[PDB]
RNA sequence: AGCUUAUCACCCCGGAAUUGGUUUAUCCGGAGAUGGGGUCUUAUGGCUGGAAGAGGCCAGCACCUUUGCUGGCUCCGGUGC
């Protein structure tokens, strides 16, 4: 179950939304995992593929919209993509 | 004609729930709000050149007359279903 998964993580582990704060941590090596919604336009879904293949960075796909990820992440509005920076208590990565 | 002048739109920084901003009219924001700093269209307005030498309003003089001559002032504001 990803949406229990991805919310332990937020109460306990660090985490970034939206796509300009989640390309700077890609950039800059932060990053350990990034969820793009189902609904992302495919210029910036291949783009954000190709900072993760530099990086070396895991990429899950959210199988559904941003308002379906919005609501994973325990917020009330729209979130396009979701940037781990590391895990708390959850085990996300080794799953 | 020169300088300058803008709602909208756009850029940079930054990262938002204790949701905020905002129109007479409810629309916008992690596809990046509010905020701080910038860029641009010149409808339009301002100052200056054009241009006071013009035009306008008066006063004092010549005189059949071709008819003129010499003087001053022409400034500064307010208001709107």
């Amino acid at each position: 179950s990803i949406n229990q998964k991805l919310a332990l993580v937020i109460k306990s582990g660090k985490y970034t939304l939206g796509y300009k704060s989640t390309v700077k941590s890609l950039r800059q090596g932060k990053s350990k995992l990034i969820i793009i919604a189902a609904n992302t336009p495919v210029l910036r879904k291949s783009e954000l593929e190709y900072y993760a293949m530099l990086s070396k960075t895991k990429v899950y796909y959210f199988q559904g919209g941003n308002n379906e990820l919005g609501t994973a992440v325990g917020k009330l509005f729209r979130v396009g993509v979701v940037s781990i920076l590391e895990a708390g208590d959850s085990d996300i990565l080794t799953t």
